[PDB]
């Protein structure tokens, strides 16, 4: 079954007002929830496509993908979706899917967070089980090169560069663990010095931010320009060596990147090019292999399938 904007205008019409709301009361004690909703839903996305499977908890008989390397310690929100869910579950009971609602909540943090605004299409239904081992050969490494980027996105059905690097620009805000740049600043592939491909100016101030044998689950900013706000400055930052993570800088300055150079340009210079590009490259990921119809089911509680 095609997935459909419309897919609750009938049914629940005020689904996505439920969700801003959840978001927009949450932003103001955690400024943070915008962007760690956006990538709950990339994660989903990227593991057996936008089934919320990464909701679900542990069970006797599979592992949760939240104890995935790409997860554990890392994603966080599954509280607020739960609170929206259940919002949503008394306004329009057993409708709304959570990977329905994951892919809105994404949407809606966007928009919220300064970014495009636009209707999603709808219609996904909830996985039957969790996949942790898929999560952790499918989730990409800040550390991968861009060959390996551009793998893990063909893996999953993303075979679009600019794919690759309009949703990349979800790096516009949100934040990164010290421990994933600490080879950056000072030992970049074994070689006693830092990523040469690391602005020096920059690696002066992230070095002041990450020492050596220093917290290493200190955050930093994805975007040293605007860190909450969703705008086409992450490609800026690039254009001038000041992507935070490996996989960021590589997107400007990898041997392979004579593709990707061009649309990191494009991106930086034009916001609506950018936003026209990351609502189109959102729903091809938001449209990996989802269940529709009778298939799976609409889950009353994301953390646990229905009994
Ligand atoms: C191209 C491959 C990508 C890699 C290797 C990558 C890597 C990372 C890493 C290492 C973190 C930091 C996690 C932590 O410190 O706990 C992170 C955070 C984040 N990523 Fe990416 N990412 C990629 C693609 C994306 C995509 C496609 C999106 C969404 C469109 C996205 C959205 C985010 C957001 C918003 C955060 C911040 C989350 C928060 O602050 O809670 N990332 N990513
Ligand atoms: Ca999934
Ligand atoms: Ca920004």
């Amino acid at each position: 079954m095609q997935l459909t904007p419309t897919f609750y205008d009938n049914s629940c019409p005020n689904v996505s007002n439920i969700v801003r709301d959840t978001i927009v009361n949450e932003l103001r004690s955690d400024p943070r929830i915008a962007a760690s909703i956006l990538r709950l839903h990339f994660h989903d996305c990227f593991v057996n496509g936008c089934d919320a499977s990464i909701l679900l908890d542990n069970t006797t008989s599979f592992r949760t993908e939240k104890d995935a390397f790409g997860n554990a310690n890392s994603a966080r929100g599954f509280p607020v979706i739960d609170r929206m869910k259940a919002a949503v579950e008394s306004a329009c009971p057993r409708t709304v899917s959570c990977a329905d609602l994951l892919t809105i909540a994404a949407q809606q943090s966007v928009t919220l967070a300064g970014g495009p605004s636009w209707r999603v299409p709808l219609g996904r239904r909830d996985s039957l089980q969790a996949f942790l081992d898929l999560a952790n050969a499918n989730l990409p490494q800040p550390f991968f090169t861009l060959p390996q980027l551009k793998d893990s996105f063909r893996n999953v059905g993303l075979n679009r560069s600019s794919d690759l690097v309009a949703l990349s620009g979800g790096h516009t805000f949100g934040k990164n663990q010290c421990r994933f740049i600490m080879d950056r600043l000072y030992n970049f592939s074994n070689t006693g010095l830092p990523d040469p491909t690391l602005n020096t100016t920059y690696l002066q101030t992230l070095r002041g931010l990450c020492p050596l044998n220093g917290n290493l689950s200190a955050l930093v900013d994805f975007d040293l320009r605007t860190p909450t706000i969703f705008d086409n400055k992450y490609y800026v930052n690039l254009e001038e060596q000041k992507g935070l993570i490996q996989s960021d800088q590589e997107l400007f300055s990898s041997p392979n990147a004579t593709d990707t150079i061009p649309l990191v340009r494009s991106f930086a210079n034009s916001t609506q090019t950018f936003f026209n590009a990351f609502v189109e490259a959102m729903d091809r990921m938001g449209n990996i292999t989802p269940l529709t119809g009778t298939q799976g089911q609409i889950r009353l509680n994301c953390r646990v399938v229905n009994s």
